[PDB]
């Protein structure tokens, strides 16, 4: 009964308060690498996310999803480090997102398909770190290519039984294709989380979803620029209306559907510059963002707390698990 | 006269034949170390890449410039290890090719000029090498931010004195919109490699850039298609002019009096992923002399045409270093 992590396997009941869709550092495929000194430093960065997992262990938290694949410049001994440093589980990925290079963009789903299960049942890079969850992306009508890596994923999980995670355009109804592309090569929606899905008010849409078995990712919880570059990435709704969705997905009894993130960062270099920075101050609270904000509004909203450690217990553990 | 490669700095005389338009691998950044089994394994393509640049020495080579990027894929651990074994010196290189991810595509000239100054007076990576060239490119007319690179390659290569050297599509006269902003920052032309130039017949484009004082860069004379007109992937890359075709645009160059503006090359590689599967068995069979295609079918070539052995010897070690020099 194991869950891979960048510090190696770990039990069932090891894993905790998970929290499903998290990156250390948001960039590109050799980026940190290459230029340290544009999160000011490596240590910098490690020293930042350190404390940003502290803050998340010390509200709870026992377990981070880092969805971060090779295109998001995922760098796992950095993952293994802030791992260590802050007593706290992170499950690496393998997948792609949107900013595959040309290397990766002009592969066959088999050529894929045989990269996502080497960074599973190898291990990533020469570390022997394994990824224990498979993220794809479409930002509306899949692309020719995006097809393939959405076959890749369902191919590799089949054959790990490894979850796929997912990044959609919610307001362009992106999960009924991607729903559509897992069935038709045998996956179990059991094993695929339909991300970014607070995006949408379209409740309809979400429930449809997920009475076909899906796990619903509200994972975009803090992400409100109420009061430019940020008014565009992050949204003009409030964190409230995004988190009476979780309410409403439990009224409709799909409460095992249901997993919840903040889809936070502590280094941000593929977007414009200062970005982090406007982050910070949009949500201060960081990854600590569900426990301490979210967890007690749904609380006063009438939701047991059996419910919500269904939800981030529960939930992910089931998600997780190798099935 | 010092210039930096992978294994330090060594001084000018040293370099002697230097190829200066060549690659150890093709590919993307972070691929080699994520997905080696693409080429076998890592082990397999240094193996590959020890054995080519050993039948390259044994043919007069002394030094090739890698001119792989970030986003080429540039793995200068690699670059190092196999210059070692080889014993064959390689100036490693820094700036921006055309596939940049988004955490280059979205930063600005003064943060790329930064970037650039980084690998050239620090080093790459925590390995501590220092870039000896800056490699950049433009695919037709330049788009937003391939202005941004060639600025801030002319603004790193002015404050270091490192050259520049470039990717064209020659058949759309790349070389005249890059050199144009070029000169619009101040860089002289002596310090810029217009690449890809013999992929066009076009000699009133050739010898104007010449004329200005712009070394050309004749690198892909290896690079023919011909007898594979099926196969459309070979084809769009590598052409259907044939080598010498390609060589004869070095001897017309010489006729004219551009002797001193001429750089020649093979722009070879011993892995590829950043284009289909096949293309690097396709390009071994082409040329299985590899980067030995230079000193032993290209130069025998150019000396029964007439062309004088230290005409040649200019080309192939003269104007390198003066290229190379740090000016
Ligand atoms: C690094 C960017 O990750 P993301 O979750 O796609 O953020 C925008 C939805
Ligand atoms: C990866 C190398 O790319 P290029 O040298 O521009 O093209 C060679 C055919
Ligand atoms: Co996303
Ligand atoms: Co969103
Ligand atoms: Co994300
Ligand atoms: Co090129
Ligand atoms: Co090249």
């Amino acid at each position: 009964d194991r869950i891979n992590t960048v510090r190696g396997p770990i039990t069932i009941s090891e894993a905790g308060f998970t929290l499903t869709h998290e990156h250390i550092c948001g960039s590109s495929a050799g980026f940190l690498r290459a230029w340290p000194e544009f999160f000011g430093s490596r240590k910098a960065l490690a020293e930042k996310a350190v404390r940003g997992l502290r803050r998340a262990r010390a509200a709870g938290v026992r377990t981070i999803v880092d969805v971060s694949t090779f295109d998001i410049g995922r760098d796992v001994s950095l993952l293994a480090e802030v791992s260590r440093a802050a007593d706290v589980h992170i499950v690496a990925a393998t997948g792609l997102w949107f900013d595959p290079p040309l290397s990766m963009r002009l592969r066959s789903v088999e050529e894929l398909t045989q990269f996502f299960l080497r960074e599973i049942q190898y291990g990533i890079e020469d570390t022997g770190i394994r990824a224990g969850i498979i993220k794809v992306a479409t930002t509306g009508k899949a692309t020719p290519f995006q097809e393939l890596v959405l076959r890749a994923a369902a191919r590799a999980s089949l054959a790990t039984g490894v979850p796929v995670t997912t990044h959609t355009a919610a307001s362009q109804r992106d999960g009924e294709q991607q729903a559509a592309i897992f069935e038709s090569e045998g996956l179990s929606p059991s094993r695929v989380c339909i991300g970014h899905s607070d995006d949408t008010d379209d409740l309809s849409y979400l429930t449809a979803l997920a009475a076909r078995g899906y796990l619903i990712g509200l994972d975009h919880i803090p992400h409100s620029a109420i009061g430019a570059s940020a008014s565009a990435l992050l949204g003009n709704r409030s964190w409230q209306t995004r988190a009476l969705l979780i309410k409403a997905l439990i009224d409709q009894g799909y409460m095992k559907q249901i997993l919840v993130s903040n889809d936070w960062l502590f280094g941000f270099s593929s977007y414009v510059t200062n970005i982090m920075d406007v982050m910070d101050r949009v949500n201060p609270d960081g990854m600590a963002f569900i426990p301490l904000r979210v967890i007690p509004f749904l609380r006063e909203k009438g939701v047991p707390q059996e419910t919500l450690a269904g939800i981030t217990v529960t939930n992910p553990a089931r998600f997780l698990s190798p099935t």
